[PDB]
């Protein structure tokens, strides 16, 4: 079957523009980065540090930005979650959806930074919102029935020994809370003409989840064939990238290859089980192997790899643009 929004090639002009990263941006995403990078376990105060800066982060660029608050039973008792979910225009029927866990792993050895787990994910949604807002809130006047939407999950990481009741606390809530939250076409901006609305789950045209980035020559696989036309848009882009000579590497005449074109067989246990199993659709992007640092000490910012770092923005930035036709 086809995706369903006709998927229109990024212009030469607009991939070169958004294959552009200046002196400024490595500055403004450095210190944005700056913020996440402490640690922010579930219960702490720089953890609601850290989510009062993503809610401000986003107010101050206009976006709705909603916060999804409960208490949730843990193998450490009682705890309080917060997903903060952030909407361009709330009333567009569909939203690409860009997600990230902005909690991080109570380690039993000591301070843990989670710098690709998921401090740079969670740096990069902030950072595409900053950049490219204001072709988004042009973007956000056609009346296209399509807008952008980040979420910030909760709780993702396991207090104890990973298990399905003790893990994906955020989104195994919100993706029920959406699913209850019954809507339909007529209530909604401008819906796809063949739309099937029945509930918010439903409006989330695709939701692409970044987790574990930020070390040096990740690989990327299509984990979902539901998604391959998606996918295959970030390969291109990729491609297209180096063909213009905008990806950062050590010597002249070498190419990126992060996003394989091929398909692996693996189960990821992540933010989009829940919404996998209401048939959202996901591109999951999470290199296979995970980092040599995950969930160890060292997942730290001088093991972050900065040209890796600016390399995958530049083809976010394209891909949203490419999305969005911005």
């Amino acid at each position: 079957l086809k995706w369903p929004r006709d998927l229109r090639p990024l212009a030469h002009h607009d991939l070169l523009y958004m294959g552009q990263i200046s002196e400024e941006d490595r500055g403004d995403f450095n210190a944005t980065l700056r913020n996440f990078l402490v640690p922010r376990v579930v219960g702490s105060q720089k953890h609601r540090e850290v989510r009062e800066f993503i809610v401000r982060s986003l107010k101050d660029l206009d976006w709705d930005v909603e916060e999804d608050c409960f208490d949730g039973q843990t193998p450490h008792g009682i705890k309080p979650f917060c997903n903060v979910i952030a909407t361009l225009n709330p009333s567009a029927c569909h939203r690409l959806v860009l997600a990230c866990h902005y909690d991080s792993l109570l380690h039993k050895e000591g301070t843990f930074i989670g710098a690709t787990d998921s401090a740079v994910p969670c740096a990069q949604l902030l950072y595409l919102a900053r950049s490219l807002n204001g072709k988004l809130q042009n973007q956000k006047t056609r009346g296209d029935g399509l807008t952008l939407q980040l979420v910030f999950f909760d709780g993702e990481e396991a207090f104890e020994r990973w298990s399905s009741h003790d893990s994906l606390y955020g989104s195994r809530h919100l993706a029920q809370k959406w699913h209850e939250d019954r809507t339909s076409a007529e209530r909604l901006e401008s819906c796809l003409e063949r739309s099937e609305i029945a509930n918010q789950i439903d409006r989330m045209e695709v939701m692409v989840l970044l987790d574990l980035l930020g070390a040096e020559n990740p690989r990327f696989y299509s984990y979902f064939g539901e998604t391959q036309p998606v996918y295959r848009r970030l390969v291109n882009i990729e491609s297209r990238l180096n063909d213009a000579g905008l990806m950062e590497l050590p010597r002249r005449r070498r190419r990126t290859n992060y996003f394989s074109n091929s398909s692996t067989v693996g189960f990821i246990e992540d933010d989009h089980i829940p919404f996998l199993k209401r048939s959202v659709p996901i591109v999951h992007i999470i290199p296979s192997p995970f980092p040599d640092v995950w969930h160890t000490l060292d997942d730290n910012e001088q093991n972050l790899h900065h040209p890796t770092i600016s390399n995958l923005n530049k083809i976010f930035k394209a891909f949203v643009s490419e999305y969005l036709q911005l």
